[PDB]
């Protein structure tokens, strides 16, 4: 066995300390090159990490989720490995963990998965992750809010079905509420999510209009944060086009 | 009125000669910069061109379709203008024109539209364009075959639903048959379409396998055409991954 294969073996230790440490080392390795990530994938690390997500020890869950989130930030092949191992359905369940770090890592992993191919986003939608993520937008934990908003923004950059899922879950109204959040990062992600939702079907534009989103986006044109301004402008222009008709 | 607005006005002439000529000049203008294309769009040219598609004069239809195809090769905003004007449903109908030039231009326009955002591809799928395009893959007209295959390849680069539409229409078997076509251009497009279909759901991989596509792609690894080889290799690697599970 090579070094990565040894770490992956330690993930199966019966000692939480050993498990957490192996997952932590794998997470660090995953934060490196795409080649390092491919090493973990070829070593069967994803399947094992996905199993660790079901650990009764939140510490193990958090570290395994963190490793997968780092892996999910790699090549599409890495993301596909996670999806094919059934990792999305499990990460969606961890979104409701009472442990905030588990929630955060789970959301960050889903957000990274959502930055992948349309098939990766579909996996999240089919797993019912959108409705759960929308609920997390109102988490009392700022970090959880940020990751949830970022995940939704990425999901909204996918196919029509993904945006429709956000709309049906009532996410538009919630995201519009977050446009005036004092948490800069949250506001930026909420603005990007809406700009993306606005490039979808006309029905999504209608939801934005109903939520009074046009008036809120208009005020953000004066935001001192250029990223928020930039997203607000893109969202407004998309709204002006009216979205794509559902024929 | 500016020069483009004048041309767009001539499209409504009662003289086919004037109409054809205006559409032809607009097509030429559209083959230029993105700014030139935006000029036509802002002048309301798309709506008018889409109406000309319903002309009883095949000569007018062909020239209007040609102008729209050139327009569709521009910015996503140009493609959206076509979709929002109901141009896709009409172009789909022209695919079955007995006039080969109309078929070719209609297919080329749809192919260009399909190179756009996922919402543009969805419009084609919802209009039932996939099944019609699959039928055109066996057209006795080589050019029509090429445009149809190119359109399907682009459609296959979209969301899961788009690939599923190709599979349900029996397109996979047909595309595999075209892999051994003597028409280089057709073969290249068929290979790209399959490579794209292979990055979809596992069910699409299964269709490729059933069609005996793995063995045909394997033989193309020896093709003297590097593009075919390159697509065959990509398709084979996608097949090896097994596609994305439908959870």
């Amino acid at each position: 066995m090579n070094d990565v294969e040894k770490l992956v073996k330690l993930l199966t230790s019966t000692d939480s300390e050993t498990q957490k440490e192996a997952a932590r080392d794998l997470a660090e390795i995953a934060s490196g090159p795409a080649s390092a990530i491919k090493a973990i994938v070829d070593a069967g690390g994803v399947e094992v990490l996905v199993k660790l997500l079901t650990s009764t020890d939140s510490e193990v869950q958090k570290e395994a989720a963190r490793a997968l989130a780092n892996i999910a930030s790699g090549p599409d092949e890495a993301i596909k490995a996670i999806v094919d191992a059934g990792g999305v359905e499990v990460l969606v369940k961890l979104l409701t963990s009472t442990d905030s770090e588990v929630q955060k890592e789970a959301a960050r992993a889903l957000a990274n998965i959502a930055s992948g191919p349309d098939e990766a986003i579909k996996a999240i939608v089919d797993a019912g992750g959108v409705e759960v993520l929308v609920k997390l937008l109102t988490s009392t934990d700022s970090e959880v809010q940020k990751e949830a908003a970022r995940a939704l923004a990425n999901i909204a950059s996918g196919p029509d079905e993904a945006i429709k899922a956000i709309v049906d879950a009532g996410g538009v109204e919630v995201l519009v509420k977050l446009l005036t959040s004092t948490d800069s990062e949250v506001q930026k992600e909420a603005a990007r999510a809406l700009a993306n939702i606005a490039s979808g079907p006309t029905s999504a534009i209608k939801a934005i209009v109903d939520a009074g989103g046009v008036e809120v986006l208009q005020k953000l044109l004066t935001s001192t944060d250029s990223e928020v301004q930039k997203e607000a402008q893109r969202a407004l222009e998309n709204i002006k086009s009216g979205g794509w008709l559902e024929h």
